[PDB]
């Protein structure tokens, strides 16, 4: 309402999703369209993205939650963010062009994990400040969602003109804006509080129950398959458009409009989830997941691929809250700590290391639409197996 | 549009007016409110400010224009700017508190002239880069005006909390930002003694000089310590700087908006009338400040400074352009606008500073408001006709 720390972190949510909004959606276009990198090479890039995510994400889930609460980690993340443009334009870009991809990927994910493994730890850090004060994390998260939307259109429109200055703008937002939010720093009943910790015996007891294994199979079979599908979908999407400018213009307009569609539906989504149930609503996401990949295998027009892109926005709430309420309804509260780590974060990244290579090589071999039928078949395949992930009903 | 040197120098306009926006408007408040310096002492500080300006400004007008074009001078200015905070917090601040003002003023203006005499030379150096390329100086100067406005509100709001870190921010802005702009690296006039001697032969200069000394210097001195007088009308110490921060920021947006449409007015009214209009609004503010009673009344007096500026910037330009030979313009700016104004401001700052200690702010404001309006009435007859 008037909380001084609220604006400190509300703008921090906005100015981080500014740099997040610049990098992530326009990352594959910057590799193929701009850096002229092949489909197999991009497959190697995204495999290394998932590898550093598998290493750094569990390290931050133990740090930020326990010792990291003293703002030390958040400064390190900002230290990398300050040198956003003098990395892509000066270090990252030429290392890829050097034709040695193996040498290049290592140095590439060192600044890459600040968004992949970095963001959940930053979102967990602002989750703690919101619980300490009056302001709610839900309204604080929405402050940043507009920053993701504002950039997506601005980068999409200004890309073909000069992508170099949009990168040169993001680094500045981490420099002139992020530091200002850092110098001005820091009996209670919480509405939602997750003060959890994990151990080897907690994980060993989690391995005793088959519930985890059937859940893991959905995370690997369906989710990882779909997550890999989106890694290089942008290049396939842009191809359907009249010009090179027409591709990025519409792709910029879609992620911006899609975010407003996502937040609007994610709002009314818990009402639906509670009536459908955790298992059934999770499978609702799996159908709208696989229908997009399998629909992409027969894609013919530009307005047809626009309709396919929006499906991703109908999918997200039924999997964000869908995964939450499943663990909440089918697992002990104490186990939730290992669950996110073991399945949601470890098994998903391990599957995404190999799946990204195989699909990346499939675009080089059988093409986009060719690979989409293979991945669309397996995602729908595991979705049909997920109907009987507990016991055979009657 | 896409000029690589435009962004390298447009941001240079922004990040300099960042440090300019920190120092200049909040300089008197840092002396009286913070350093606890008297009105007579501040009068001595501003006299030394005008003395180093009278010495360094003519030296840079000959350097940057001729030899200085090889970026050597711009590097020296940045060398002082890097040590902005380790000067005010470490050297300048204690020297004043060492209750020896004479010893302190000398060392104070060595970094002080980097903004007073420094800025016109920086604005002239960048005027040359704009002339060399596609991008225009008019749009490049505006790039920096937002930097002056962004800081003014940020310093005004954060001052009472910790003024030490805002100073610690400006020095870094010259360090991490200005150096990066250095790795990535028409008025062609000259002046002489005979040009200046031919200038003294014509009475036009003397009548113009009298307006620059009588009216302008009087008004410029008035603003040197007005901020302290303004902050007094406000509910708290926080209320003074908050509104003073909001006013210079809003006033800049009001100034740029009106200076845009101003040349249209000037060309219809004439050069003399533009100066006569600027002088009336100048003296009315000073004389109005002598009877000031409320906080929203002083806010209205502060905005009048923003109504005045275009009628004197372009007002002075078109007068020389319309009543003097193009060759003479080089000396004109040095002789009256820069030398006579600073010489008058050396003594006027001492006398007015001593007047606040003697007859107070409002008291001094009637003496200065009477003379400024006095010279404005004589400028109706003295100044060269339209
Ligand atoms: S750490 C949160 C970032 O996740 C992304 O958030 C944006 C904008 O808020 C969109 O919701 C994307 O779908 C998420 O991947
Ligand atoms: S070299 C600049 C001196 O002029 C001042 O510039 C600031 C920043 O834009 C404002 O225009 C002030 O009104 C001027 O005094
Ligand atoms: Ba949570
Ligand atoms: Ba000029």
């Amino acid at each position: 309402l008037k909380n001084t720390n609220f604006w400190m972190f509300g703008l921090f949510f906005f100015f981080y999703f500014f740099i997040m909004g610049a990098y992530f959606p326009f990352f594959p276009i910057w590799l193929h369209d701009i850096n002229h990198i092949s489909k197999s090479d991009t497959g190697i890039i995204f495999a290394a993205i998932s590898l550093f995510s598998l290493l750094f994400q569990p390290l931050f889930g133990l740090l930020s939650d326990k010792l990291g609460l003293r703002k030390y980690l958040l400064w390190i993340i900002t230290g990398m963010l300050v040198m956003f443009a003098p990395f892509f334009i000066f270090i990252f870009g030429p290392l890829l062009q050097y034709n040695i991809l193996v040498g290049s990927i290592v140095g590439g994910i060192y600044l890459g994990f600040s968004f992949n493994a970095g963001c959940p730890a930053v979102e967990a850090f602002i989750e703690k400040v919101s619980r300490r004060s009056n302001f709610e994390f839900g309204r604080a998260r929405m402050f940043g969602a507009v920053g993701w939307a504002l950039v997506a259109s601005i980068v999409g429109i200004m890309f073909t003109i000069n992508n170099q200055f949009v990168f040169w703008l993001g680094s500045g937002m981490a420099l002139i804006l992020a530091v200002l939010l850092f110098f001005a720093k820091t009996v209670a009943n919480a509405v939602g509080a997750n003060h959890s910790a994990f151990s080897l015996k907690l994980a060993l007891e989690l391995f005793r129950q088959p519930k985890l294994w059937f859940l893991s199979l959905y995370v690997i079979g369906v989710s990882s398959t779909y997550d890999v599908f989106d890694q290089q979908f942008a290049n396939f999407f842009t191809s359907f458009f009249a010009t090179g400018e027409q591709g990025t213009r519409v792709f910029g307009y879609v992620t911006t409009m899609g975010e407003l569609l996502n937040a609007s539906i994610m709002f009314f989504a818990p009402l639906i989830i509670n009536r459908i149930g955790g298992k059934n609503a999770l499978l609702l996401a799996g159908t709208i997941m696989s229908v997009r990949i399998i629909g992409s295998s027969f894609a013919t027009s530009a307005l047809e691929v626009v309709i396919l892109k929006t499906l991703h926005m109908f999918e997200v709430p039924f999997l964000l809250v869908g995964s939450f309420k499943y663990i909440t309804s089918q697992f002990e509260v104490r186990f939730s700590a290992t669950i996110y780590l073991v399945a949601f974060a470890f098994f998903k990244q391990l599957a995404m290391i190999f799946m990204s290579v195989l699909a990346g090589n499939m675009y080089e071999s059988i093409g986009f639409q060719g690979a989409y039928l293979v991945l669309g078949l397996v995602a729908l395949g595991f979705t049909l197996i997920s109907v009987f992930t507990l016991s055979g009903p009657g």
